[PDB]
Formats: structure tokens, C-alpha cells, sequence
């Protein structure tokens, strides 16, 4: 049988001359044999959910730390490093940050001189959200998603930007400021980053690599771009992230891989196999062939890759299952990630350690 994940070589000692290896977490994955995989493994992590502004601030002005401090207490006692996922989405975003002074949504207003009074009522709400939970954990983040999925994967308008209820309320304002304020609050050596998927295609990747040039030339802070990598066997290709990661580097920005995952199905990912044990010895050599090429390349990439996140530790626990089922009729098991759902190590990581 496969050994336990805790018996083989640790994929940070293999990687650290050239990045951080990243998991993303929930508290109960602290402990455990989670914990115990998580330890051995990974010298970072980030908040698979406690982080998000929903989970932080959920009505205006009550804020509940206990999920996302016991994060940051685990990277402390464990000498890990530590992403900040996020401070602004448009997903797991509490609704009363977008429902003016009379509790009505500001999308709705038609009043323009309204309008601008709702941008500013948004634009202050976030500056507070930003500015609480930044001094809170100012001293132990390493690397903040200060905006995630702000970028279109079409053009709805002449710069690409995702038409969520921040665009429509703020324009691109929204992200200046979060920026602006992540700065001010957390120093200026803290490392800023804008996340998203897709950013290895186009139109996407081009939208975005025009909105940090501009940023960039109107002076807003901007370090780096997280490339989500919710990835495929077959897609992208290899010379697509390349190019990407690459194109982020000419403009100085750093690049950090934030939620990789390669699923073993396509778009839409039906049929599914069932269970964990319905899925082919064949499709894990596929995957196998994948990391490995994916790996060469951050490693061929490493003077322009800081950290390399995978979004989870094993196979018992991935949002992709969900993905699965909800096009499979409520069956189906995905498996992402290089230990298997009892942490036994599968093809994959015999390919990355190597
Ligand atoms: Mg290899
Ligand atoms: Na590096």
C-alpha cells in the first residue's frame, strides 16, 4: 500500500530553495491526522474560509476572530508562514456592507448624487473592515489576498472588471482602496497580492495584467498576483502559466500560486465517478504526468515564485467534491491533491519529490 504522508520526504524540504509549499485550512484540520499531514508537509498555510469578510465581520461591527486566530496561533507555534485570504470578494461578503443608510440594497438606487453617497458609505465600511482586521494581524501575515475575483472572465466592460455589486457601486474604486488602506495598516514591507482564477487565459489574464499596470502607474500598492491554479489534467497548458507568471514578473510584481488543485474532470465535470474507489489506477498516473510537469515548471519559474499553495491537504476534503456533485445529480468524488483521502500518498507526490 501507499505509505502515510507523514512517512516520506516533506515536499517544503524538497521545495525550499525554491518556494514556500502552502495548504489551505479550517480549524478542525489542525488537529488530527490532518494536523499531523499539515505539519509535516506544508510551511504555510492560509484560511480555506475563517478569513473571509464573511466570516470576520458578519453585521457591521460585530466581529468573531475565534476560527481565523486559531489559524494565525497554529502558524505561530508551527513556524509557518501565512496567507490572508481575503479582504474583499464578492462571495462569503455579509450584505449589509451594500445596503444603504435606510437598509435598501445600493444597486437598486437611482438617484446619482445617492449613488455617490452610497460609494462613499461602501468605501468607508471597507476601510473600517480592512483597517480592523489588518491591525489584528498585521504582525503574523506574510501575504494578503487584498482583493480576490475583481477581474471578468469575459469584457462586460472596456476594462474587464467582474460587474460584482463592488464594481456597480464603486467602480474600481473598491480595489485603490483596499489596496491604499492595506498598506497604511499593515507597513510597508507587508506583501499585497490580487488573487484570482483563470489568469493563465485570456481575455483574463490580459484584463488583469492591465489593471496592475494601471494601478501600478497611478501609484496604488500593489506586490504580486495570486494565480488560484484551479486546475485541470489537460488545461491550461504548461506554456500558458508560464507565459502568465511570466508576464507578472516584467512588470516587478511577485508571483504566488494560492489554491491549487487539479481536478480529474473537465468543464462541466460529468460523468463524475462515484465514490474514491470507482476512479481508475490510470486517472492517478495522469495526474501523476500533470504534477510533475507543473512542478518542473514553478521550479524553472522559482526566481519568480515565492509560494506554491495547494487548496487543502488530502483527498477527503475538497470544494471540488461539491463541484461534482452538484453536476452529477449529488454523487461524485473528486481527488486533487497528491494524498489520498486517508493520507496515503498517491502517485503524484512520488512525482513532485522526486
Ligand atoms: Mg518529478
Ligand atoms: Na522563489
Amino acid at each position: 500500500l501507499q505509505p502515510f504522508a507523514w512517512q516520506v520526504a516533506s515536499l517544503a524540504d524538497r521545495y525550499e530553495e525554491s518556494f514556500d509549499i502552502g495548504a489551505a485550512v479550517e480549524p478542525h484540520q489542525l488537529n488530527g491526522r490532518q494536523g499531523k499531514v499539515l505539519k509535516h508537509h506544508y510551511n504555510s498555510i492560509v484560511a480555506e474560509n475563517a478569513m473571509k469578510p464573511i466570516s470576520l465581520q458578519p453585521e457591521e461591527g460585530v466581529f468573531t476572530w475565534d476560527g481565523a486566530d486559531a489559524i494565525v496561533e497554529f502558524a505561530r507555534k508551527n513556524n509557518m508562514n501565512l496567507r490572508f485570504h481575503t479582504l474583499v470578494w464578492h462571495n462569503q461578503v455579509p450584505d449589509w456592507f451594500f445596503l444603504d443608510e435606510e437598509g435598501n440594497p445600493m444597486v437598486e438606487e437611482t438617484n446619482e448624487a445617492k449613488r455617490q453617497a452610497n460609494k462613499e458609505l461602501l468605501l468607508e465600511r471597507l476601510e473600517t473592515h480592512i483597517k480592523t482586521v489588518v491591525e489584528r494581524y498585521k504582525d503574523d501575515v506574510t501575504a494578503w489576498d487584498v482583493v480576490n475575483e475583481v477581474v471578468d472572465d469575459g469584457t462586460p466592460n472596456e476594462r474587464g472588471l467582474r460587474e460584482s455589486v463592488w464594481y456597480q457601486i464603486t467602480g474600481d474604486e473598491y480595489i485603490r482602496v483596499a489596496f491604499e488602506t492595506a498598506r497604511k495598516y499593515a507597513g510597508e514591507d507587508a506583501k499585497l497580492f490580487i488573487n484570482d482564477y483563470n489568469t493563465e487565459v485570456t481575455p483574463k489574464r490580459d484584463h488583469l495584467y492591465n489593471l496592475v499596470q494601471d494601478l501600478l502607474a497611478d501609484g496604488v500598492p500593489i506586490d504580486g498576483v495570486g494565480h488560484q491554479a484551479h486546475i485541470q489534467i489537460d488545461w491550461p497548458t504548461i506554456d500558458e502559466i508560464r507565459t502568465s507568471m511570466e508576464m507578472f514578473a516584467g512588470l516587478g510584481l511577485d508571483n504566488q500560486v494560492t489554491e491549487l488543485d487539479v481536478s480529474l474532470y473537465g468543464w462541466p465535470p460529468r460523468p463524475a465517478f462515484p465514490t474514491y474507489d470507482a476512479i481508475p489506477q490510470e486517472r492517478f498516473q495522469a495526474q501523476a504526468d500533470r504534477y510533475n510537469q507543473l512542478f518542473e515548471l514553478y521550479e524553472e519559474l522559482d526566481a519568480d515564485l515565492s509560494s506554491v499553495t495547494f487548496w487543502g491537504i488530502a483527498d477527503n476534503h475538497t470544494w471540488l467534491d461539491d463541484r461534482a456533485r452538484e453536476y452529477n445529480d449529488g454523487v461524485g468524488k473528486d481527488a486533487p491533491f497528491v494524498f489520498d483521502p486517508n493520507y496515503r500518498v498517491k502517485p503524484a507526490f512520488w512525482r513532485i519529490i522526486d
